[PDB]
RNA sequence: UGAGAGAGAGGAAGAUG
DNA sequence: ATCTTCCTCTCTCTC
């Protein structure tokens, strides 16, 4: 886990200025502006409430964004209020609460091509690196007509942000747009959305890679967020893949959910699955009556023999393919369902006709999880829409959840504490918020309850 | 106070000695006003015209004809002026700055002893104006056209301008809470105080703004309507005195300018929203029973909220390093709007968000008896520790 | 005439079941 | 049944 020192001495010396741990100081391309909607409000909200000791700790860092030059004072016509978050670390955070903003400003999502599509490109590569900018936040200017509508207000002052904070709506396709503009017309780098990759079929080659893709970087005055970088391995992970030297293959597969979903030994555990499986009722030739073995075990007293086990994986198998399973096409309507609980999560992505109701399942998710609950639970939920990143992105979809600290983003105003320090990884998906209670948490519960 | 009388008695001075400047700013579209005068009596343009002198007095006006005409007010109490600058005000970019909140700040006093106060001489009149935006102040008394070369109360951003400029000043020393042109400063030792009134009068030297020496005081002041003590906050007898001596209730506004003049002191009327539910016999007693009615940082609290129909309770005590009570720091009330134990739970959490910015978080203790929005009820409670008692 | 703060009385329109 | 967002008005306070 030290993968720099991997790569020679002279292109460490050479882009040692730019592969840096820590942002320097703001050194002044493209610029990320703000369309705002037609006939929308910005929005002139006042400060949150905070105690003392804590606005004290939002004055420490307004300070240390001011001597980097991300933000200058501003006497601007609308204001953000701002959300202190006290990271694990015993550091601090200051997040913007952009909400009402991004309401009000158009979305332009920067189209990209499909996974496999960029995956394809890798071919017999042998060395790979990839590159982390944390997606240009703090580093892509904003556009300067655009800067005032980006000040935040804290209990006694009023900044506006210079460069790209956090939170705003539309961030993630302008570094998308901007890595497409540097390095689309090399056959050597894949970019997509965070990360760019460099493949190459010789470490000897790789270094001259390297050193374009370095050099681009340092003429665009860019910052490589070096802890996060893997240099010249032979493995690394791209895009949600597992990237090999022949071998491409997800790390949580499509259908990985309901395939590892364990056989059921209580009766809860088989109503459960009968439970999901029977969501689904209609995506497959007569499932009543091959349900039939385990609903009868479930029902009355029947053993547990092989004979359910069979039943099992025959539903199992109907799942995992059409016509429960769609072919993901892009005008789609999504509608992502998660549910979290003790010990783990699992959630569903599925297709909505123009009337909102079912057409079938596109990827099924589920983790397992190491307190509080209420905590870890929302975590839960952050991992399954991160799962779904590439997929969600420039989408509109509606999130069900039964979580009321994320719940509380249904509502203007200042949002529960606990869902405050996801407020600017929630911004970069364009969800509404529906309520979950069962039965349409059947299939994302039996996932839940059952972790493997 | 031996050092510092030589050292700021510069600016410590009755009457201002001949940077940050005021700014007006025309939305693109706007025109600027060119209004005529508001009429007025013979007495009253008296009135007006001896003032416009002492402003041409001090030289903060100046006879200008500007294209623009903004029409004049003249305020009773005595007699203020003011400029109505609302068509101004209209065609001006907005510029939302902060002021502190006042809970905010008789919750910083904690435990200090003695307490200077520094009184900003003349106000917003020791603020320049931006001699390109001046002309836009202009206005027409029946006499002539004036401008202002000083920035005037009554426009839009005038607050925030100085309220920023105050704010960048002072917002690090945690002894000092500046609220526009008031300024009080708190200590523990005298000892203390000097080296902070230094370093403040420092400032207030590196800026050469005036305190008018006249005006403040240097064991206890009064301050944003209140009267902080030593080791107390009471509201003072200035507006005591106007409320027992308050017109019994015969009007409708009289029922509710009553209220609303109680209202700023809620803090202190225990049970204050309940006693006020006629608010007619019933009415009599209720007035009368209102009539008649500490925080720092390290120290041990308990909150209180037993809360039924008809109002939410609770009131927040300072508490020994074993139990028990030391003082009371507020009482709040409120009225509504369901079983009781999700009644006695609206009450904890309305009663949580009233004294958050001192609660969270600290550990308290909760004196306390024992579906959707009651999970959001309970999801805010989560975020307090502290511990529940019988 | 200004900026915020508190308490209170009402009104109009939506969304998901 | 849940839950949003927008507006008018009354009384007061701080500077």
């Amino acid at each position: 886990k030290d993968t720099f020192c991997t790569l020679p001495v002279w292109l460490q010396q050479k882009y040692r200025e730019i592969i840096r741990n820590d942002l320097p100081p703001r050194p002044a391309p493209v610029k990320h502006d703000i369309e705002i909607k037609p006939g929308a409000r910005l929005p002139r909200l006042q400060p949150y409430h905070v105690t003392e000791k804590n606005e004290q700790e939002i004055n420490k860092i307004v300070q240390k964004l001011l001597d980097n030059k991300f933000i200058v004072p501003s006497k601007s016509p609308c204001s953000s209020p701002v959300v202190l978050v006290p990271k694990k670390d015993g550091t601090f955070r200051l997040c913007v609460d952009y909400r009402t903003l991004n309401k009000a400003t158009i979305s332009d999502p920067f189209p990209l091509p499909r996974i496999d599509n960029l995956l394809s490109r890798i071919g017999n590569a042998q060395i790979f690196t990839t590159l982390d900018l944390h997606s240009g936040y703090h580093q892509i200017p904003m556009e300067p007509k655009d800067r005032y509508k980006t000040a935040f207000v804290t209990p006694s002052g009023k900044y506006e942000y210079t460069v790209m904070p956090f939170g705003l709506v539309n961030a993630p396709s302008t570094f998308a747009r901007y890595m497409a503009d540097t390095f689309r017309d090399l056959r050597f780098v894949n970019v997509y959305l965070d990360d760019i990759l460099i493949f190459s079929e010789s470490p000897e080659e790789h270094w001259k890679h390297l050193d374009t893709v370095l050099e681009r970087l340092k003429n665009e005055n860019l910052i490589v967020k070096k802890k996060k970088c893997k240099f010249a391995s032979e493995e690394t992970e791209f895009l949600g893949y597992s990237i090999g030297i022949q071998k491409i293959a997800p790390l949580q597969h499509k259908c990985a959910a309901i395939r590892d979903f364990p056989t059921p030994k209580t009766v809860k555990q088989a109503q459960r699955f009968l439970g999901m499986i029977n969501y689904y009722r209609r995506f497959i030739p007569n499932c009543s009556k091959i349900a039939q073995p385990i609903q009868l075990f479930i029902c009355d007293k029947s053993q547990w023999t092989e004979k359910q086990d069979k039943a099992i994986d025959k539903l199992k198998d109907a799942l995992c393919n059409s016509p429960v399973l769609v072919p993901f096409n892009n005008k789609a309507n999504y509608r992502l369902t998660t549910d979290a609980s003790k010990d783990g999560i699992g959630a569903v992505l599925e297709e909505v006709d123009n009337k909102n109701k079912l057409v079938g399942v596109v990827g099924y998710f589920s983790k397992s999880l190491e307190y509080p609950a209420g905590e870890l639970e929302l975590l839960g939920i952050i991992k399954a829409l991160h799962h779904f990143r590439y997929m969600l992105h420039g989408k509109h979809f509606t999130l069900r959840t039964n979580h009321i600290s994320l719940l509380s983003l249904q509502n203007k105003n200042e949002p529960a504490r606990r869902v405050q320090r996801w407020l600017d990884d929630l911004a970069t998906y364009d969800f509404t918020l529906e309520y979950l209670a069962g039965p349409k948490n059947v299939v994302a519960d039996a996932i839940s309850r059952a972790v493997y």
